[PDB]
């Protein structure tokens, strides 16, 4: 019942500057959140594949762009704001919550993140939803992105 | 050039508190300081959390912070900003904000450093202006001018 989805997290801070590319571990946790979204064809929105994961990269203009353009088609917003945190994605999460979309924040469990991610909690349409691996992610996705869809345009601060 | 009324000042403010002691350095307070009284000597009313929370002495809660942040940013004229390095996490969720908002938008870039595609790439597609520095001094002497170009459009 989604149409699409951008999904947001660090990037520049996951590519080795030996191969020029994100590890297979770090390519894969994208793409466990991407085909899980796909399977029910739901386009997904997502730099990391767009770019080939730091092989292909868009100048910085066309980057910031294409973003802000997919974040605006998206239905809903998902990243991970990251530890340590990803500037590119910390931009996106004031993008996001600027335009009132529906967002799903994916926090590392006992990891600390920034006042102005946490303090989005009941003032922005966003559910934090806090993982200590993968798969929790995966099983409690849907419901998350569910419930902000359902409160798209209630009023928020 | 046009009239400056308002702007928010923002900048790493985590980062900058020292554990010792609860509060920023007196060298990081000053380097604020010296950017609010350029502006409020000129008439410019200056928003600054770093000042508000009494340099880390008074911080507020993190729903508070955030949602008087983002109402100081949609009140004020001009966006100004250090992004930090390392990265300030709430001054990019800032950017972001100002950014998405179509604000006037001038980023105070250390020379010589690296900072973000998504912070870089405004420079082109949003009302930003880029005013690398080396040090306080050439910050302000120089923000008059990038804040008239940006106001301007
Ligand atoms: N080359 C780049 C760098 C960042 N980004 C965007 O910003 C985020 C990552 O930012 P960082 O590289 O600063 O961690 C991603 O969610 C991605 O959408 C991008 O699309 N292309
Ligand atoms: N307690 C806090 C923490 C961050 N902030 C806002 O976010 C920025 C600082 O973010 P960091 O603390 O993540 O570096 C400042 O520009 C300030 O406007 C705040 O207003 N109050």
């Amino acid at each position: 019942a989604v149409g699409s989805v951008f999904l947001g997290g660090p990037f520049r801070q996951l590519v080795d500057p030996r191969t020029g590319v994100m590890s297979s571990g770090d390519q894969n946790v994208f793409s466990r959140l991407i085909e899980h979204f796909e399977s029910r064809g739901t386009t997904v929105y997502n730099a990391h594949r767009r770019e080939a994961w730091g092989a292909e990269f868009l100048s910085p203009a066309e980057a910031t762009r294409l973003d802000h353009d997919e974040i605006k088609a998206a239905d809903v917003f998902v990243a991970f704001p990251g530890v340590p945190a990803s500037p590119g994605t910390h931009v996106e999460i004031g993008w996001a919550s600027g335009m009132g979309k529906p967002m799903v924040l994916l926090l590392e469990r006992d990891e600390d993140y920034a006042f102005l991610v946490t303090g989005l909690e009941s003032q922005a349409n966003v559910e934090i939803l806090r993982f200590s691996g993968t798969e929790e992610i995966v099983e409690r996705l849907d419901g998350a992105v569910a419930r902000v869809l359902g409160r798209a345009g209630e009023p928020t601060v």
